[PDB]
């Protein structure tokens, strides 16, 4: 059985484009890979973060990816700082990784941006997240390409300190298993939808309430042809709601093609609002449920201690290879 | 009470200059000051560092340390690899010094002028040096004048995160027992780091490499045995280490060796040297083949955790980390 290790940003709330995109097909991945699913807290200071802010979004991560069907007796769900090897290992990470190799990142050089003066944390970002998918032989990552150059440095990292001290690490990949479609923004649909768009009717959350999905799916971008077909070089617009309405209904495009023949965008809208609305509104039950329930803190302590194990092993053979400590 | 915090670097030695200039003092303030020892093991591999020798000088050190006079019942010695608070410490410390910061400290420079392939450890140990001190609300930190620039990053440090967060560090001050120069260029600090194992006498030293040591200490030519360190910096320094070491003046010395020559002087010199190293090593021996040594290590590091851990859970609550509620 193969590894996998998804790193998860508190700040930001699920769009259904991350749930359909890499969320979803892990309720039933999780049964066929050992899967963890670290909140990384640590990284989410790397800019500035609101103390209250950050903590709520934390628990409300959590309440969501267990509200989605995560379980956590098969997967391992925890926050990263509540596991001290994360930090451990990323500093002797740093001392194996160049300089030269941290400048480069794209990452850097962008979110270095409009600010002059940056936090040393930005610029060792890549360490941290390095640690996080090696400290658990991981063997697969499930990101995209924009994240690429992360993942060359792990493989690089993992390969210098398994040449320098002997094979410790797995050399990990980039992959999705069973990926869904790429759903675009719902305001722009040459853009992917982020949970980061600066405007909210790009995406829908998870959390968005009926009255909001519906508004957002109403102004959502089409055209002006009237005919319900998928083409997504001349109707972009009208191709991601198929998408979105395919992969939540489950029909097929070719039968929503066959089913709307005839029929213009205003019913295929409010159609698609419901079926966005029917998924969500179990989810965002069982959310409410999490949140208000002290299973959730019971559940991310023995996620922590899970992930502690195996992730303290390895810091204990990091430390001896590299001579730290004693072994007494 | 104050607390004292001193790091103690597990890829240099320790030097009688170390001895002389601080740590024999330290026999004595261990009962007036609250004090932390912390052998620094993951400041080591900023660099590479053989792991079997690391492993072996981090048990030496505290050995050394129990053996010149440092009391567990009353100080705290611990191996900074066995508190995991200093590296949580050091990344929320990350986060808040800037990239400026760390590439004018001169440190950085000095210690990666010639070298290729330099760590980001090389660059970005200053915070996990601040986070050693301000993890036990230190109040003085004894270091030489080259650490100067690390103090005041480490007081900034704990003022920018005392002024969005509120008062949880303690502002540290340095220290800063005269100062013993280098054997081979007398000119230098004597420096735990230096390369050249001539510059120094470490306290393992034995007899013979110690007389060794001593006889090639750099010496002018003129070869009167007097206190002058523009022109004499040689047998100036020779003079100082015998001075605090045998507890007469430099001008007592003068006088007892007005008319003599270099070679008596370093003989009787090396002697005094070695009587002060003699009782050192010998309880040095027996510390390291005593159970006893991991169990000091033991509970210096349960020590150091319970009140480190206890300073991360604060930090981590007024940052926003984890459910610290
Ligand atoms: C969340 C971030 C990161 C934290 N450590 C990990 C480990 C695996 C994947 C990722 C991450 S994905 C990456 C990103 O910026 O998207
Ligand atoms: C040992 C080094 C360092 C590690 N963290 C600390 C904490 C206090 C004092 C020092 C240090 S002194 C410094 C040096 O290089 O001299």
């Amino acid at each position: 059985m193969k590894t996998i290790f998804s790193g998860i940003q508190p700040s930001g709330v699920i769009t259904i484009g991350n749930y359909i995109g890499a969320l979803r097909q892990f309720v039933e991945l999780q049964h066929e890979y050992n899967c963890y699913f670290c909140i990384v807290d640590q990284h989410a200071i790397t800019v500035w973060q609101d103390p209250h802010e950050l903590r709520q979004n934390i628990r409300r991560l959590a309440a969501l990816y267990l509200a989605v069907g995560i379980d956590p007796t098969q997967a391992t769900l925890f926050i990263q700082s509540e596991v001290p090897a994360h930090a451990q290992a990323a500093w002797m990470l740093q001392c194996i990784v160049y300089i030269g190799e941290l400048e480069r990142m794209t990452q850097f050089k962008e979110k270095s941006a409009g600010k002059e003066a940056v936090s040393a944390g930005l610029l060792t970002y890549p360490p941290l997240m390095a640690a996080d998918i090696l400290l658990y032989n991981t063997d697969i990552v499930p990101v995209g390409e924009d994240q690429k150059q992360h993942i060359e440095l792990t493989r690089d990292l993992a390969e210098r300190f398994n040449k320098r001290y002997g094979e410790l690490f797995t050399i990990p990949e980039a992959r999705i298993p069973k990926v869904g479609a790429r759903i675009m923004s719902l305001v722009d649909p040459t853009k992917k939808m982020s949970k980061s768009d600066p405007n909210p009717k790009a995406y829908i959350t998870l959390l968005d309430d009926a009255k909001t999905i519906e508004k957002k799916i109403k102004s959502a971008v089409t055209d002006s042809e009237g005919t319900i077909r998928y083409d997504k070089e001349a109707k972009p617009g009208i191709s991601n709601l198929l998408n979105i309405y395919s992969t939540l209904s489950g029909q097929s495009i070719e039968e929503l093609e066959r089913q709307y023949e005839g029929k213009g965008y205003g019913v295929f809208k409010a159609d698609l609002a419901q079926v966005v609305i029917e998924t969500l509104r179990p989810i965002q039950e069982r959310y409410h449920h999490w949140m208000e329930s002290e299973e959730l803190d019971r559940v991310l302590d023995e996620g922590a201690e899970k992930a502690n194990r195996v992730a303290s092993e390895m810091v204990r053979k990091m430390e001896q290879a590299m001579g730290l400590g004693r072994r007494r």
